């Protein structure tokens, strides 16, 4: 038996067996079935609040005309849900509220204080102290990592058994590029030959164009001119004069992929030279 | 003019113009053309050493019968190249030596001490203090991150505009699962409905099988039995009784992907419950 006590503010189970059984039966239902089974019991659990919280976040993203308006709405939203729920302290672009619960499926029966009862025993369910405790791990290593536009002068894409990079530096107006590629073997990562592919869009820039039809290498103006680099097969450590600076600042973006790293998985970087 | 002095141990350029020109012309050549142009000058540069270092690492991976033998070979290799070159201090599976040079294309002309000359001026080229200084960045954010088998009880795949996760925890033998999914909007990440896909291979495990043909939910033995989970469309925060422990330890692996995150980009995790 499931009993709603303390004027619809507490779920009480007969014993451990009743609780574990109700958890299995309720967690196996569809969201609508769960919402209706809880409506049957006239009990608002943390799960019903999560439905509401998620519904309200989706509506805030739809009514907000601009960032400043969203910021006003979202501050009120966080204040509203930021006590029962927890927000992402690592990535501030992740807007969603989170359960504080370690034993996640208990969300169906815990109340607004994270409580439920087994007979005369009160269970204050196990919670995370902070969001960082939930995502905490001893590892630094990942299967895959691809750089975004917040990476400065360094673009990479490390996949499961192939890596590619484009590293930029500048000495007296001369821009140096390092094209890199590795393959995962039985003993680890080692350099291997590949074809490099880049998409360069830079301001105040001259490209060090390679020899073509017996003309060049020559500095070709690419000031705000997007262009592509599709090399021939080369080693895993290629060093090149990438170009020169025409102005005080050389800004823009770079994208890098290879024969082994597909365009979809290309690495990005903002250029500041 | 390019002049090899101090009995083939130093490259001397006439002026800055000669150096910048030779750097452009040499960096635009093919690897073989560069190796031959340097052989023409009877000068061994850091570039020729990198060719040798890379060639020797590839040969060590081919002659090593096992890890312990490689370890003996690779210790001697590191000692040999670990002064002129730099090894990866962050990822120990990355075996390759690295240039200490900031201005990478200078590898063609720098000697074994990272030197070259402009007339009577000696240039001790700019180097990185440590490997960490080369990979150093202020950002924590990436475009893409996928967990590997070193991630314990948490598998994820965060792509450019879609995320998926499978988080496991255990309370008194009852295993709790959290299936998560987010989409990137104009204001950031928010929850959205998707179809989840998992590949589970666990020891000492009973799966909490959902209702099928009016039978269950029921605990089905999956002790060392690989099996798949292909859900129907569900929200971005699904909580489930995943199963139960049959023994003292529940170990194995989990793989997670979704309708938005393709199988290729599926996240991994080792399970220890
Ligand atoms: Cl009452
Ligand atoms: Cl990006
Ligand atoms: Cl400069
Ligand atoms: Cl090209
Ligand atoms: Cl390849
Ligand atoms: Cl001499
Ligand atoms: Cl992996
Ligand atoms: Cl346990
Ligand atoms: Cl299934
Ligand atoms: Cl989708």
């Amino acid at each position: 038996e499931i009993e709603v006590i303390n004027d619809g503010t507490m779920i009480k189970f007969k014993d451990v067996e009743s609780y574990e059984n109700a958890l299995l039966k309720v967690s196996a239902m569809s969201t609508s079935e769960q919402v209706s089974f809880l409506n049957s019991l006239s009990f608002k659990s943390q799960m019903i609040l999560m439905q509401e919280a998620d519904g309200e976040l989706d509506k805030i993203c739809n009514q907000a005309a601009d960032k400043a308006e969203f910021d006003v709405l979202y501050e009120k939203y966080k204040h509203k849900y930021g006590d029962v729920f927890m927000f992402n302290t690592i990535d501030a672009t992740d807007l969603s509220p989170y359960s504080r619960l370690v034993y996640v499926a208990n969300e169906y029966f815990v109340n607004m204080k994270g409580e439920f009862m087994i007979g005369d025993s009160l269970v204050v369910d196990k919670v995370y102290t902070d969001f960082k405790e939930r995502q905490q791990q001893f590892t630094v290593s990942t299967r895959s990592s691809v750089s975004d536009l917040s990476s400065i002068n360094e673009a990479y894409s490390r996949q499961k058994d192939r890596k590619v990079g484009l590293y930029l530096s500048v000495s007296s107006g001369i821009i140096h590029a390092n094209f890199t590629s590795q393959k995962k073997g039985v003993f680890g990562w080692s350099r291997y030959s590949t074809t490099y592919h880049a998409k360069v869009n830079l301001r105040g820039f001259e490209f060090a164009q390679g020899e073509l039809l017996g003309y060049g290498p020559v500095y070709v103006n690419k000031d705000g001119i997007p262009f592509a680099i599709d090399t021939k097969e080369m080693g895993g450590n290629v060093t090149k004069v990438f170009g020169r600076k025409l102005a005080q600042e050389c800004t823009g973006t770079i994208e890098i992929w290879s024969r082994g790293v597909p365009y979809d998985q290309r690495g990005f970087a903002t250029v500041r030279l």
